[PDB]
Parts: C-alpha cells; sequence; structure tokens
C-alpha cells in the first residue's frame, strides 16, 4: 500500500492528501482508485498501465491540465471514469477507445473548448456523461460533432453543457451542412 493511501481489499484511496503527484506503490490488484482533492496537475505516460483490473479510476479536483496519450488504453474494465474538477484544456484524440464498458464519465468543471471529433463513439456502455461547466467554442465546424452527439444521447446527459459567451445550450446549436 502507497504511503499516503488507505488499501482496503483491492480499493484504494489517496484522497485529499496534498499530493503532487501519483503514488508509485499501487499494487497491480487494485481494482478502484481515487486520487480525489489533491495537488495533481500533470500524469507520467503510462502511469496506470499495470492497474487492469481497476473499475472506478477518479481524479476529480486536482487540477490536470492535459492528458498523456493512452492513458487510458490499458484500462479495459473501467466503468467509471472521474475527471471532473480539473483543469483540462484538451482531450487526446480517442483516449476513451479502449473503454467499452464505461458507464460512467464526469468532464465537468474544466477549461474545455472542443472535443476530438468521435471522441465518445466507442463508448458502448455510455449510461452518463458530465460536461457542463466548460467554455464550449460552439463556433460551428468545431461544436458539429458534440452538438450532434448530445442531442442523440440526450438522456445520458448529466447537467446541461452551455456555449461560452451566449451561455446557449450546446444542444440548441446547429451547424451548416
Amino acid at each position: 500500500c502507497p504511503s499516503r493511501c488507505s488499501c482496503s481489499g483491492t480499493e484504494i484511496r489517496c484522497n485529499s492528501k496534498g499530493l503532487t503527484s501519483v503514488p508509485t506503490g499501487i499494487p497491480s490488484s487494485a481494482t478502484r482508485l481515487e486520487l480525489e482533492s489533491n495537488k495533481l496537475q500533470s500524469l507520467p505516460h503510462g502511469v496506470f498501465d499495470k492497474l487492469t483490473q481497476l473499475t472506478k479510476l477518479s481524479l476529480s479536483q486536482n487540477q490536470i491540465q492535459s492528458l498523456p496519450d493512452g492513458v487510458f488504453d490499458k484500462l479495459t474494465k473501467l466503468t467509471i471514469l472521474y475527471l471532473h474538477e480539473n483543469k483540462l484544456q484538451s482531450l487526446p484524440n480517442g483516449v476513451f477507445d479502449k473503454l467499452t464498458q464505461l458507464k460512467e464519465l464526469a468532464l465537468d468543471t474544466n477549461q474545455l473548448k472542443s472535443v476530438p471529433d468521435g471522441i465518445f463513439d466507442r463508448l458502448t456502455s455510455l449510461q452518463k456523461i458530465w460536461l457542463h461547466t466548460n467554455p464550449w467554442d460552439c463556433s460551428c465546424p468545431r461544436i458539429d460533432y458534440l452538438s450532434r452527439w448530445l442531442n442523440k444521447n440526450s438522456q445520458k446527459e448529466q447537467g446541461s453543457a452551455k456555449c461560452s459567451g451566449s451561455g446557449k445550450p450546446v444542444r440548441s446549436i446547429i451547424c451548416p451542412t
């Protein structure tokens, strides 16, 4: 068990510990990992690669600005992914592609202006998504995939994503073609 964590069974919790980096001794048998309310601002590439049995990963309330490419690729059993209340300015192409079992993905309260096209397409088990409190860029070509995807997957949205500037719903926007 890592120094600032509490390990109960295969559940690893290291919340509100003023952590500045991901703990180094996380066992590979971990099924749940929570690193909430710390001081993380970045993540090393491949940092969670050995945590293949993880069903839940939560990094809410930190100051992460970007994600390493393929940072979630080895976490194929992930059912819950919380990334809200951070400072994300963008998402890597297909970062969620290998998560075919993901049910919950929280991305609210960050600094996202846009997301890559088709970023949620592979999420076949998705039930809930949080996208609110982000300065979405509702200019057209850019917001086209999101407004459309949000409209079709209406029932999964927790809260309501709003356009930066006008405050209008991202789903109220229809792009030109």
